[PDB]
């Protein structure tokens, strides 16, 4: 029996592009991802998020299946262009009207709504202007996060500013894989640093304006581990843990300045004077999220960019080909812990894709899916044992959705999703967390 | 023999970027080609502008060579950000001096200037601000131009506003293979109508600057012809020439809208009120300019984007694998004087790639690019016979050089280049030029 903390936040989490469709509903600007998914041979089989769950129309049910499982809490996010078309200026009505109901089901059924101001749907008017490239986001972030905490913030009470910032910046303007899709590494560090600026610029908003709330920001990380005992192997290591997991983003956020290594590579492409705006940065946080679903064998490579390879291991695998190490998130929950000693951690996604179907006793049976959360809850447990503030975790995903590059050819939700009727049906794994929920741990 | 006409200008081409190195030299501002080239995986080998041709330090040598083989017009382009290092504001006065004492040594040796202003190496200030996605950019190119026209409008009397903005758009913008390395459709189309505003912007600023002057624009073109006769194959080559050739443009400058195939494909794409810019992009224009390198067979295709594939053909290809078909250079030059009659057109590219040797003797005995000039030199001249008013022809290229992502690998040069020493080797073509131009054609 591995029994969690009293009050422990159990909850589901999804993104606005990857589930509502609707796009350019009542009067919605367009988003990155709308004309990314738009152009041919960016995303597996010619997907987009046109239609997605349809959760613009059905997001009632998709409440009450949280309700009916007795899942504590829902991270979900706001589409910016559905709130300003333009990206600044015009506030529309119906995109506020949209998210009112949601916020207001969801407390009306006891559910706690954590909000992600940005999942990565910038309105397509701002990327004309250069989007996360040019250094007046910061404004940009300032204004749609001030109309969201002044229309929403008498509600909503846990609030993230950014996910995966590391993401949004690499995979979207170094290797080109996400909107606005492209590969230039100096764009790249700039909206490093961008999306820093911005999200301090909407942590002081959110101080001015909500009462009673709580702000953090999202970090996708990995378990890296060294190929070897050479010392180049674990500094290695080092380079990607400073790189790609939270310290990129939480050294400045508590320290002032990017972590050593990172500045050892990419000092070059940073804005001259980026120091300068260091101070700002700091602003205060109340909880890190982090994000975890792999780990990663790695070795120093001379002719690799950055110097570094990944090592492929026989190890079992989702159906993305990522290796399951559930030991990671226990390693990330305790170096989070003693790197920055945030005051509250969120595990703000764990999850998994597998091949999901529906059985001839229309039931669709992803023991895979089970056992997969299962051991990531324990090694989180473990975590908290140890002394980490985990206050919560969310799985990843609540509805099988649009997988960004990879389209709907891969599922990972508790609720699978029949795409030709729209169809929920419950998972094993979501009656499975209905019960983890309900016991509060693992029996 | 071939005689061309009475004042018939003969000349050799190149572009900044691609042979200058020193790009960050005296003040320069960095361009989206040096970020674009220094990230990894964007050229062949990782090749960069770092140092090219070292044509920055050795402009004097280059230019004595175009004297020594009788050449009498040298297009070259301007980089913008070493005139202005942010885009707009400070002029970078070294920046100036570099290109004046070009000017001034073509001039002293009876070598007439024609002035590219952007061939691709925009400033990368201006890329963090949306670069060619950004309406404004047709203010910062019409101050930016300006600057050019006081500066050296004394003495340069030709010049050219853009440089196949159809490669700008479409292969930095879409295919992401050119800087800024982008991939979505919306952005492409956008960045066509920019590109549109931004040269009538200049040409208007001309008119005010540079009363005894001419100014052109230059497109890429292909010989697109049909794999079959079957309906839908003839309706695919009126829509690549439309799309890919001068009709792109011209069908703007000349009718006021794109061309009707253009419109069908991408009206999505285009802003909403593109239309409202049509009467400002008719500014008149003085001669037109038309790249050609190739011809291609083309299918209907309805697995395609657009629709639209090619097909390969058993026909001569150069090292880059493109057809060679010289009666397309014919094709392409009474095709443009039958669809728009402009007043004046120049050839200001024409070249080909082959696997270049030194030989024992110190020497490049490069009968295959010879038999390329010499094939579309004659069928340029059967244009001329026909009516077009084809005042110049340019070879691509006097020097090898950086060919963009295939880096230096490719080598469309009349002057070898030995990057190692940076020494210069007459090729036979160049000799064989030397030839045409003392001839004043083929004999
Ligand atoms: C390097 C290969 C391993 C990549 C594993 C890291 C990707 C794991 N991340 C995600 O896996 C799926 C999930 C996305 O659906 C969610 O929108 C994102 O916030 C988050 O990035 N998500
Ligand atoms: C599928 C298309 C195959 C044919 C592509 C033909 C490309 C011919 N164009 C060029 O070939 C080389 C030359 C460039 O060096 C020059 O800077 C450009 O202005 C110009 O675009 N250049």
């Amino acid at each position: 029996v591995k029994k969690f903390p009293e009050g422990f936040l159990w909850g589901v989490a999804t993104a606005s592009y990857q589930i509502e469709g609707s796009p350019l509903a009542d009067g919605a600007g367009m988003s990155i991802w709308h004309t990314f998914s738009h152009t041919p041979g960016n995303v597996k089989n010619g997907d987009t998020g046109d239609v997605a769950c349809d959760h613009y129309n059905r997001w009632k049910e998709d409440i009450e299946i949280i309700e009916k499982l007795g899942v504590k809490a829902y991270r979900f996010s706001i589409s910016w262009p559905r709130i300003l078309p333009e990206g600044t200026g015009r506030v529309n009505q119906k995109g506020l009207d949209f998210y009112n109901r949601i916020i207001d089901t969801l407390l009306e059924k006891g559910i706690t709504p954590f909000v992600t101001i940005y999942h990565w749907d910038l309105p397509f008017a701002l990327q004309l202007k250069g989007g996360w490239a040019n250094r007046e986001i910061a404004d940009w972030f300032a204004e749609y996060s001030r109309v969201l905490f002044e229309n929403f913030g008498d509600r909503v009470k846990n609030w993230i500013t950014l996910n995966e910032p590391w993401v949004v910046a690499i995979v979207g303007h170094l290797y080109g894989v996400h909107a606005p899709g492209m590969r230039d590494i100096y764009v790249a560090f700039r909206a490093v640093h961008n999306l820093l600026r911005a999200h301090a610029r909407a942590v002081k908003v959110f101080r001015e304006t909500v009462k009673d709330g709580k702000i953090g920001i999202v970090f996708n990380n990995g378990y890296f581990e060294p190929a070897s005992e050479k010392e180049e192997d674990i500094r290695a290591v080092r380079f990607m843990h400073q790189f790609n997991n939270y310290p990129l983003f939480l050294n400045p956020i508590y320290r002032g300045d990017y972590p050593e290594l990172v500045l050892e590579f990419a000092r070059e492409y940073l804005p001259e004077n980026y120091k300068d705006d260091m101070s700002e940065i700091q602003e205060k946080i109340d909880f890190v999220g982090l994000n975890y679903y792999s780990g990663h064998l790695v070795k120093f490579d001379p002719d690799a960019p950055a110097k570094v390879s990944f090592v492929e291991r026989d190890l079992p695998k989702t159906a993305m080909g990522w290796e399951i190490v559930p030991e990671g998130i226990y390693w990330i929950l305790k170096k989070v812990k003693e790197e920055y000693n945030p005051p509250e951690v969120y595990i703000t996604e764990n999850g998994a894709a597998f091949d999901d179907v529906v059985s001839e006793d229309g039931r669709v049976h992803d023991q895979n899916r089970i056992d997969y959360l299962k051991a990531h809850i324990g090694q989180a447990w473990k975590a908290i044992q140890e002394g980490v503030p985990l206050k919560g975790y969310f799985v990843w995903s609540l509805l099988d959705n649009f997988e960004w590059a990879e389209g709907y050819s891969k599922r990972f939700g508790i609720v699978y999703v029949d795409y030709s009727t729209q169809k929920r049906i419950v998972k094993d794994s979501g009656y499975w967390y209905s019960n983890v929920v309900k016991n509060n741990g693992l029996e």
